[PDB]
């Protein structure tokens, strides 16, 4: 077998230059292939040259940064001399620069608007008031991540809601995920029939879970899930100077669960402090993940809103955290550290493809068995209260009459109108008490109802509101903020951990309260920058 | 912070003086509504007086208990002296009464009603006679547990069949779980639309196992659960004189099942007996779950003889277990210990909800799937018999016939009239060859039959037995005592106590056999009860 | 309780004789049932009869063989010893008389039959050169059980294929199994209601796994699989020289899935060598389970030629195996270790079926979901496929129209014609992709096609092939050979002995690899046996 040996030395001695060799040829081969289709038609090929250029040119961005950082870092030492000297004075000009510039922006559009974005705006002011008031430690608080954060929020909700280039590109956005969530009918209609519709929740809406699972799970393998993670939490940590690991699990908590996250720095959590633990909390508790987001479009919720609320729910999350629960102590771990996050074990595509599939199961049974009882429970409780109310000529009491009186304020402040208050308090209660999705379900009767167009008020009761109310529903409802996750997070926060067994079970509370607060201001911001129809 | 350090100072000074008073306040205007109430109309709020009468009554009862227990016990001391003291002789006297009172109540009833009460009478003396005869320990027999159990179950009897309060009692009860199982409906209607009535059972009948499931675990939660248990548990130990564990383990399985019931008394299992091994499991096989009683009531079986059933299972299965293995060693358990029952980890009631919903979900699957492969074996074992049959110009053989004939005397024992022991022969084959389920589906065909009207005979084949036989039946077939549940059960205590595995194995078949024969004891005694229409 | 003594002692004495004298007893009753069944009517009684006669002859010769082993082995002896004398010149004139067999069977009925046949043979010759060529021991081959493997394969061929006793007893078998496959719709219509054909795969074919599997559970428990497999493992090992433990997993597998069947070796695991665990990955991945024979039936696929392509995949897999990573250490594992089989923990049969029954959650499960994963990535991939395509103006792009060039010459040289050759190809992709599952739903529908009888082309467009092509396709496909098989392999066997983690992963490929020659190997034969219609 001396051909045998042969070409075993020549693998062994150019392995280097092979595989390169093969991967440029690759390369070669698809950059053919996108000019072959420009030259055909250049309007057709359109899409795909933009992809191909927005692609080389952060392969290029990338390994020049990782190549030249040291001479970029000396570079700009200089400057960053030059403004510590002068910012003791610089500071004030500056501040002063960005208060005349938000007593404009308010006078000048905002007035305009009309009165409920001014309570959009002083109901931001007061939460964030109340968030001070009952800190854990009021007097070791470090103002620069609220400031940072909100501004962060007022940034992109300007950027996205009141310019037509990002309002065009979540719009595309959105119309790309309603596209990508009917792919799942080609298995639904074979595993259960072309009668799976007569079960719509159950035989159409989970496998959109689990199609979305198994793609999350396949891109997170090929390692483009952590590239943006990456790029988000360096911007939030440059800019409100928040730690890595809790930027990092910020970034991370967009895309993913607030049960999946932490694994990201699973092996650096025994050493995080109680500020960073209660941040990872309340960033789970803010957010959804992607897996579930394909329901609520198909419920009739807007994507659009669902991915800026996504996105703006990650700077609250941490505003809300320093400033509910700020550092006293010294964090140990690094940039390095904490931006590495170890893949997991999939020897290839199709194998991430499964293991996705599979932990979808658990997933999806136990939101139907909940979805059950919760509704089984409301039933009972409706029953039972109307029995007791019609002891006072008062059989119309119920969980909803209650929850519009109880949580109409926080509606309120957020920017509803009056009417509609009393009907967004029903969504709140129903967030908090059961979950998002019977809220999301509701949210979704009202929508319809309203697009249906028949009368607003039927015996002097309310049908449906304002487009207004809704998007501001749609803010306020995004996050996995309720009683019943409050134990499981701790559950499987202290399995990851258990050396913080202790720490976890401390400060799960206040992340919650955190969370539900976060989703407040970004609904705040989004009232306050929406006008009325 | 000064302000901070006040509060905390002030609730830390009077902590139980401010909770209190809250819960005062809270209790003030849960009174205030309910004399509100009675005052606008007393008849409409009857049923509120009652419960918040009867709720006060024992509370006041329960914390007279607890605090003048020493004074109690040292007052009724001497009667207990005094009685010990004439007891040598008085003893006689009260056994003669007791069994001129059972002559009289045969001569002057039973006799009246027919010959079928006196043959229920006999083979409850025939199944006391086996049990005794293929005793474990012949000669170590404690006869205070069997005889004491035997008349509790006779008084039950006698209160709930045979009085208009009991009966009544009992009828409103049992319409109570019927209004409550039809609250699921709300979510079996959402999860899997409107057309969920078109797969009756899957996605009807098994949202009742999950809703029965989510509200147990709330009442353990709240602790309602322990305290009824508590009471019945006493009340047998003080009568029988069993031991507070299986005492406290047969009170619990009346509403829970055989593999979660020992987990009441799970610290203190490595140190019980064979015998109190023997009745824990002999207790796990004699009776049901409330999980599973709403399938039973939807198949169309009466509610109840159901929850009497349940009832009288108690103090048959120990008053069986301690005649066919008696106690030969020393218990170690108290009673404080056993009493104490360790409560789950739920922060709050809605944890508990969710945590009852997931544990439902093996549940069911395991149902669903063990419902299949029976059905299918039985299907599969009748055309085999079919094909045997004709080989001899009998294919009418089938698993039906040999059970009619193999089983015929234990239901002719229990009171059946010869026609329709032939009938419960199958149903009682069913039940112990797969399951509790298939027999119930049956025992529903067949009283559906009976309701309807039809012919009761058509070309010399029974369709319907009589209303008594079907009693008889529901009270035969309520139990988990079939040889599937014997391996499941040996490997979860097994697995709750790993040291007794050498015990545990030795008893399971004899206690799968005491509660048969204390189903078929409770049987026998309605049987008895019963008249003929 | 002296007479309790008196019957121990009387059972303790006479233990022995006395269960033997009730199995006697109950023998008796049997014969005198077949017998008296014969008296009345002999041709209706005839099966009966052949069924107790062969298990009479199975039960004699094993008692026979185990009895005297030593007598026979002395007994051939001698005769071993002439030939071991004489065999360095009879296995020239032994070969020469063989390969004179082949030239005149290919002359005298392949020439015949067609070209088709003959390149079938050439596709069989190549497929084994490709193994030697790329073999890890190219030098250290041992082509005894290779030459053994494929004359055990076109043995079985002549013998099912080629003549009416064979062809008349798989059809009887394959018949069976159709009849055995629908008492699951008993189960079936019950649990999912007599609409449970309103959803045809998952409440019809799923039920069919679920009850296969609770019969083949049934059947270990009984030890009718493993008296089978050691008579297949025997014969393997006497005519192919293969390692006992090999030649046992490669006849288990027959019957059993790649995940359970190196159980029956479990605890010889840790000590084999390299190539016995490639040869047991090798036969995992060439072979199906009987647990989903039933749904492949169910989709229209010949029960005959899934039958004979499993039974002759045995050898081809150890064939091969061998071939493409021979033996270079010395095996430790004997013939008596290998054949006994550790019987899993049932008390009874009744155990048995309920933890087959628990056991099928998952696989159904799992199947369900990967088939709804698949199946959505295939709908999103030919949509982005036809995207890419409209750019040069064939939208016609698809994964079927690249796999019908790709796989296409794999197909030409297993025989099937130019024009089915393309069709066979997507079978042959779908499979290798994603899973069996498919590719006989593939295949299912162009069967149904070619029996309903319509056009062959429209617009040009091949709607369905010949029957050849289809059988060639059914041979091929019968295989556990894919990308997502691999890690669940992996692990699941690292699972069972972790100390050969290194081990287990580097020969993975290599037996998926071998495991689809494997099942080419056994559709050339079928090509070259079976004539053109
Ligand atoms: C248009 C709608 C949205 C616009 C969002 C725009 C948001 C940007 C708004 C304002 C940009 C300018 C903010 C500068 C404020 C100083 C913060 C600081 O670090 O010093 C702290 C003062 O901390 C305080 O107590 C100041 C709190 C009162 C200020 C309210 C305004 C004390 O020092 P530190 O502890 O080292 O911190
Ligand atoms: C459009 C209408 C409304 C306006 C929207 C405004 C949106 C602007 C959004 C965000 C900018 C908000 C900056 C908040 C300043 C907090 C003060 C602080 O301590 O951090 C200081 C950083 O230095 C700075 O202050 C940052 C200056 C850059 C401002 C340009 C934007 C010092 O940091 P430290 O020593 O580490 O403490
Ligand atoms: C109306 C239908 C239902 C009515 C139920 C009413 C049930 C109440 C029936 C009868 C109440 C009176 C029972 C008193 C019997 C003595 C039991 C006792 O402890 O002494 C034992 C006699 O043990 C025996 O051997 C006696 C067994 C034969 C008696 C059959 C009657 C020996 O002493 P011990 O070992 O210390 O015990
Ligand atoms: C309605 C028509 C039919 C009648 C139904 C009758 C229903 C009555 C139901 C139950 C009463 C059955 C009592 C069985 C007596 C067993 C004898 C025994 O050893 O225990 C004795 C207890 O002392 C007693 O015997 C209990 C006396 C109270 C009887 C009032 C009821 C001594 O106990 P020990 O020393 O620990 O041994
Ligand atoms: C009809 C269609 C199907 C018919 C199937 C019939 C199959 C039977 C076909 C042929 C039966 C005769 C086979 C005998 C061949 C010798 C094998 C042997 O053990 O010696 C080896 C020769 O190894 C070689 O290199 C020979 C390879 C070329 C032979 C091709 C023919 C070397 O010694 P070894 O290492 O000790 O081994
Ligand atoms: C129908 C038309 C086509 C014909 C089909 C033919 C089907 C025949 C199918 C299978 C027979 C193929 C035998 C392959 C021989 C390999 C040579 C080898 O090394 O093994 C030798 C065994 O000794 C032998 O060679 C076996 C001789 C028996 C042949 C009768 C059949 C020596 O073994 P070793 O010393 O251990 O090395
Ligand atoms: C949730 C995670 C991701 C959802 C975000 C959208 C991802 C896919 C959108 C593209 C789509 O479905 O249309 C496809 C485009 O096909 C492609 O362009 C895919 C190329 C790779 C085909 O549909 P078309 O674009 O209408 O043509
Ligand atoms: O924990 C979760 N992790 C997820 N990852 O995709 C998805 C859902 N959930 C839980 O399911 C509830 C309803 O969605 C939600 O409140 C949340 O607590
Ligand atoms: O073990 C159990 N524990 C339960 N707790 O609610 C409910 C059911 N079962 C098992 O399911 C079978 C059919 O109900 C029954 O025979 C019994 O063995
Ligand atoms: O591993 C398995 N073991 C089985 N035992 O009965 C059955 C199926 N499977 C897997 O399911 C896929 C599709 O059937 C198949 O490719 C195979 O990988
Ligand atoms: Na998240
Ligand atoms: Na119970
Ligand atoms: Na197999």
């Amino acid at each position: 077998e001396r051909m045998c040996g042969r070409m075993s030395d020549f693998c062994r001695e150019h392995k280097t230059t092979l595989r390169y060799i093969i991967w440029g040829i690759l390369i070669a081969g698809y950059l053919a292939l996108v000019i072959a289709a420009c030259v055909m038609n250049f309007h057709r090929a359109l899409p795909l040259f933009v992809i191909t250029v927005v692609a080389i040119f952060f392969v290029v961005w990338d390994h020049l940064m990782a190549k030249y950082e040291s001479q970029i870092a000396r570079f700009l030492s200089p400057g960053q001399r030059l403004l510590d000297s002068h910012w003791f004075w610089l500071k004030w000009v500056i501040w002063g620069c960005l208060i005349l510039g938000v007593i404009l922006w308010l006078v000048f559009d905002t007035a305009k608007l009309g009165q409920q974005q001014l309570v959009s705006f002083g109901g931001l002011i007061i939460y964030t008031s109340l968030t001070f008031l009952f800190s854990k430690h009021p007097t070791k608080v470090y103002w620069r991540p609220v400031f940072w954060g909100i501004g962060l929020q007022f940034l992109l909700g300007l950027l996205i809601l009141r310019t037509e280039p990002g309002f065009m590109a979540f719009d595309w956005l959105g119309k790309q995920v309603q596209t990508f969530l009917g792919y799942s009918d080609a298995g639904a209609s074979f595993v259960f029939g072309e009668k799976y519709t007569d079960h719509f929740f159950a035989f159409k809406v989970l496998p959109i879970v689990i199609f979305f699972s198994t793609v999350m799970s396949m891109l997170y393998y090929l390692g483009l899930m952590q590239w943006i993670i990456r790029k988000v939490g360096w911007v939030m940590l440059v800019t409100m100077g928040t730690s890595p690991v809790e930027s990092v699990v910020a970034s991370g908590n967009i895309f993913i669960g607030q049960t999946e996250s932490p694994l990201l720095v699973r092996p650096y959590l025994p050493y995080v402090t109680k500020s960073e633990l209660h941040a990872i909390m309340t960033a789970g508790f803010s957010t959804i993940a992607g897996s579930v987001l394909g329901a609520y479009i198909s419920f009739g919720v807007s994507s659009s809103h669902l991915l800026t609320a996504s996105v703006m729910s990650a700077p609250a999350a941490l505003a809300i955290s320093k400033l509910f629960w700020p550092e006293t102590e010294t964090p140990k771990i690094n940039l390095k550290n904490a931006m590495k996050m170890e893949s997991g074990d999939s020897r290839n595509l199709l194998e991430a493809a499964t293991q996705g599939a599979s932990s979808s199961i658990s997933l999806v049974a136990n939101i139907a068995v909940n979805l059950i009882a919760f509704l089984a429970l409301l039933s009972f409780m409706n029953s039972a209260l109307s029995w007791l109310g019609n002891m006072f000529d008062y059989p119309q009491l119920s969980f909803e009459v209650i929850c519009s009186y109880v949580f109409m304020p926080f509606a309120f402040m957020m920017g509803v109108d009056w009417q509609d208050s009393f009907m967004v308090a029903k969504l709140i209660g129903y967030k908090t008490f059961f979950n998002e999705f019977v809220a999301y379900q509701q949210l979704s009767k009202l929508i319809s109802l309203r697009q249906v167009g028949g009368p607003k008020f039927v015996d002097g009761v309310q049908q449906y509101m304002s487009m207004r109310s809704e998007a501001i529903s749609t803010y306020a409802l995004c996050g996995f903020a309720n009683f019943g996750s409050l134990g499981i997070v701790i559950g499987g926060l202290t399995s990851m951990a258990p050396s913080r067994k202790r720490d976890i079970t401390a400060g799960a509370m206040r992340a919650l309260i955190a969370g539900t607060i976060a989703c407040f201001l970004t609904a705040c911001i989004a009232g306050m920058l929406t006008n009325t129809p």
